[PDB]
């Protein structure tokens, strides 16, 4: 790949000092950052290279650009196979008849639990070709929005199809498997066990074996539990044993909804964080999704364990979640020194990206505390890069522009009205820009997106295979009639 | 401009009384008015019913790869681009690490807010007529570029007639105002100073009203504001009540905006802001109250009983350190109780959240606080930025919805990229993943002003460069910022 100097822009590093450099530069050799700082300081690193390396150095003039570390979306679900349902493409254009459903109104816990237990049967119904075409397009949308490292916390897709998608696209991916072995059946006053814990844990072991073979360093894996509602004691302890043995991170959704604690006490006899604590899962390895509905003891367990919270303040309103303001626990735990990162959660059609989530945190944390300094723009960036990489246990290699780390970075144009005269283009980016304003995406020194276009992939072809795969999956497996699907596909703007 | 236009095939959001949405809908316009709106095939019947002369010169715009919205009505805005080259804007270090809670943050520094607002008159006088017009036209262009077709001044650091001229040149609609402060809180004196004759402040608004009446385009109205209830004597409040009754006008102010406001109002004026307004007879259907979140039960009941209007800016509270959404939850609660609530951008000295960003904010933030994805539907957020804002501005006679007899003010947004694919609700995708810059076409009174994201009736490079020269002149001569601090920033501008 050789050496490149990216010079002249404002450079955000998201290093320990959250360093920003006006007229900064980044020097990369092959897959790694070697120098980053003021342009003159970096130019000295250039004149210190082996003369052979310096001979083929490529200069990128970024003087009309902002440079960011690649986004690390550590809490994501591939759900594009469900695009053609009454959460997506089949809805009437009018939203007036919409109802509080699913996650809304505190959470319909029976429906959420029953829904999650059905994923295994639908993943099974999917062809490898459908899986790969849907995964590839879904993951392209993440990449297009500046996500260079993506974290699977449970997808309706085939794990090895998602690994193949990451490999073809050139991005980094923490692969997972679906884990559900319990359901909250309304005809019972105790959890119904739905699967052998050993089978669920064997699926993840098989994925871990396959990713171990990968030589690129771009593929890792992390076991998840779908949701603590759908987790037996045997699955929780099996997960604790598996992450200790293989030295892995661990992720689940816990304290996510108002109605969760009550359903957890009724069906399992104990709240989410306490059941994880009893299995030994509340430690530095834990990424807890949402994690807002925590009492005093559960908050103290997370803080003592130096656990990690992934927060999705961009997504809550449209799902009817209340995981920011109803408790205010996640901002309080961040203030008390808990690691808190920003993530986009699940989407069956494109929803808020990392850029949109960064804006949401900036506006929403600061409004609740009447304090424009609680989340600075650089904090929002750190929360979407270095701090997310830490929660994913990938901060050895990604999440900041420092010497020795991977050359994963974004260029954003700053030459329009939105940015004019602002010495803080990241602030203009949070006010008035988002995912589609990502211009260039580089992963380990390779240009994957440029001018907001795929460089080595045909996004028109990725789209057409996705639509073909989605048609097959939607008509066959979801039994949606062709009369509802084919008209919508016919009016897709080619 | 004159002539007939059929905009057909896109998804059309009307923001009419039913919040109607038409997939493969159409808008037929003749001269400056909407004549028909609905399903393509039904509008095509209205086309076949036109005078053959009119039909002959019809221009058909294929909008099949677009979303059609009403023009955004930003009814609560301040022109502050003259202050771009201060420590709120261009002179800040790139690093944010040393930023402090200031001004409206931490519940509000009421003395500094009051003192700052009372200095506007002096700084406006320090501005050349050319600087005023150049900064106004660039500031107002930034609004228009993001889809704002009707803009409401609620008190600006600019010359009113410069802003009227800017609106006139740009082709957009403008509710002009004057700056109105006749009191300052002076902690050193244990009282408010009465800094101006209420009757002179009112006579300045009467003179603006005379000048706007001479504008023949129908695009310029005016509305008196009070800067802030801290800076308002009883005599200014009563004079405002008399003026808006005599001329049948709307009225606007900031009230119940900050945690520390109520204590400062009781100490300096005896009474909280909504109570002082109600005593002057200003809490009625004419009132647009900016922020209006720190209200007790009696104040909330006064607003409801008067059918007053609240303009909310949930896009910009966090970055200002304001807490006018969650600390009280009063504005969402008043909306649920039937008060008209609209969405606005407020003040910016450099580009900040536009209407499109504020719609997203309302959709996320109101729905999260109530654990309810239906409290603010995407079509509600649109209504709050169009029809409801028009109603609060008293311009809903002509703007805010795509209905027959209203002005042909509309936006086209392209829906053909990845963000919109397969979504029968392109407005939802727009709130998820788009913003001000994704406005493609802006039509006001049937005239295209923006197309493909570019101004077609202005020189965008001229608006920018004249704004930069004006700001240099104002910054160095009036604000006394040295050339040595200004020219390096201006030298870095990407031309
Ligand atoms: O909505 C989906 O399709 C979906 C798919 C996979 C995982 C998923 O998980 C949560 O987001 C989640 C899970 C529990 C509580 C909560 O408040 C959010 C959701
Ligand atoms: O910030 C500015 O430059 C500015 C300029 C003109 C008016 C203005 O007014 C408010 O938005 C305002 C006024 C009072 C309380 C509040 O919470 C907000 C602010
Ligand atoms: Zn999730
Ligand atoms: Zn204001």
């Amino acid at each position: 790949m050789g050496a490149r100097l990216i010079t002249g822009g404002t450079v955000y590093t998201a290093d320990a000092q959250e360093s920003v450099h006006a007229r900064g530069a980044v020097l990369t050799v092959d897959d790694k950052v070697v120098a980053v700082g003021p342009a003159v300081e970096v130019e000295q690193a250039v004149q210190a290279l082996d003369p052979a390396v310096r001979a083929e150095l490529r200069r990128l003039d970024a003087s009309r650009m902002m440079v960011l570390p690649g986004f690390v979306n550590a809490h994501w679900h591939e759900m594009f196979a469900m695009g053609f349902t009454m959460r997506g493409a089949l809805r009437p254009p009018s939203d007036r008849a919409d109802q509080v459903a699913f996650m809304g109104g505190g959470g319909d816990m029976h429906q959420i639990s029953a829904t999650f237990d059905r994923f295994d049967g639908l993943i099974e119904a999917m062809t490898e070709d459908e899986a790969r075409a849907i995964a590839e397009y879904s993951m392209w949308i993440q990449l297009r929005g500046g996500v260079t490292t993506l974290g699977d916390m449970g997808s309706l897709n085939r794990p090895l199809a998602m690994v193949e998608a990451a490999r073809r696209l050139g991005m980094r991916f923490s692969a997972s498997t679906w884990a559900s072995d319990a359901v909250l059946a309304p005809d019972r006053s105790r959890f119904l066990r739905t699967r052998d814990a050993d089978t669920v844990l064997a699926s993840f072991e098989a994925l871990l074996g396959a990713v171990a073979a990968d030589p690129t360093g771009r593929i890792r894996c992390r076991p998840n539990v779908s949701y603590v509602t759908n987790m037996t004691d045997e699955l929780a302890r099996g997960m604790a044993e598996l992450v200790e043995r293989h030295d892995l991170p661990f992720a689940t959704h816990v304290g996510a909804l108002r109605n969760e604690a009550d359903a957890m006490r009724a069906y399992h006899g104990e709240t989410g964080v306490r059941r994880l604590a009893e299995a030994g899962l509340v430690d530095e390895r834990l990424m807890a999704g949402h994690s807002a509905f925590l009492d005093d003891q559960e908050q103290k367990l997370m803080l003592a364990g130096r656990a990690h919270i992934s927060h999705s303040p961009g997504k809550y309103g449209p799902s009817g979640e209340s995981a920011l303001t109803e408790t205010g626990v996640v901002p309080a735990l961040r203030r008390a020194g808990l690691d808190v990162s920003l993530s986009t959660d699940a989407a069956a059609l494109p929803g808020a990206g990392i850029a949109e989530t960064m804006r949401a945190a900036w506006q929403m944390y600061n409004e609740m505390s009447a304090d424009q300094t609680e989340v600075l723009p650089t904090d929002a960036l750190a929360m979407a890069t270095r701090i997310a990489a830490k929660g994913l246990r990938w901060d050895d290699a990604v999440g900041s522009l420092e010497p020795g780390k991977q050359a994963d970075l974004l260029l954003v144009r700053t030459d329009d009205w939105r940015y004019l005269l602002n010495p803080r283009p990241l602030e203009s980016f949070l006010w008035l820009a988002g995912s589609a304003d990502v211009d260039t995406v580089i992963v380990g020194g390779r240009t994957l997106v440029e001018g907001g276009r795929g460089v080595e992939v045909d996004e028109a072809a990725l789209r057409d295979r996705y639509l073909q795969a989605l048609r097959g999956f939607t008509t066959r497996a979801l039994r949606v009639p062709a009369e509802a699907v084919d008209p919508v596909l016919a009016e897709v703007a080619r």
